[PDB]
């Protein structure tokens, strides 16, 4: 089946705990995986305006490691609740990315889950200001601005709301893509 050809596609380049233990300032983010409409969807949120880091720029939900964590998965799990209402038995953990180093003092771990058909976000306002999909099949051919660095634009059919994907989370949108789109019969 799709989900399983998906989940089966994404174990292949799960690192796992390999680089958590390391001494890093440390954050986790989920790339919720989403089916709709027969066709994968990653779920993205813009962070509220009243945030000091990147307010108003579209990430992946997640944050950093509290020590009531049991691992790094967790980190992404709890925030994810606290950010869309995404509650653990609705996202099965799949696995976990290459972990993404920034500030030379900080380790960003993404883990990718697959989301409950029946889950419908419940955005926080004091941390999210939207949660929108995105065609996982975008990412092989988005429309790409050049702000000088590559933006993707995403427009919703639904709404006609245009979205900017910059940076680490458009990187891991892409790598996400490529894993579980590559070398697929039509
Ligand atoms: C791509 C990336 C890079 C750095 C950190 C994060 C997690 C995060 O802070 N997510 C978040 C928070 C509040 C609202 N929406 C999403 C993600």
């Amino acid at each position: 089946s799709m989900l399983d050809d998906a989940k089966a596609r994404l174990r292949k380049y799960d690192i796992g705990g390999k680089y958590s233990h390391l001494p890093y300032n440390k954050y986790s983010v989920l790339l919720p995986l989403v089916a709709k409409e027969g066709k994968l969807h990653l779920l993205f949120t813009v962070r509220s305006e009243k945030l000091r880091r990147a307010p108003g720029e579209v990430c992946f939900p997640g944050g950093k490691r509290d020590p009531t964590d049991m691992d790094d998965a967790a980190t992404a799990l709890r925030e994810a609740q606290e950010e869309v209402g995404l509650r653990p038995h609705q996202v099965e953990v799949v696995c976990c990315l290459v972990p993404c180093l920034i500030d030379t003092d900080t380790l960003i771990t993404p883990f990718v889950g697959l989301i409950d058909h029946n889950f419908q976000a419940q955005p926080n306002p004091a941390e999210v200001k939207d949660v929108f999909l995105v065609p996982l099949a975008y990412f092989l051919h988005p429309q790409v601005h050049d702000q000088i660095n590559h933006i993707f634009e995403y427009t919703n059919p639904e709404d006609g709301v245009t979205y900017q994907i910059k940076g680490m989370t458009a990187n891991l949108a892409v790598l996400v893509a490529f894993i579980i789109l590559e070398k697929k019969p039509t």
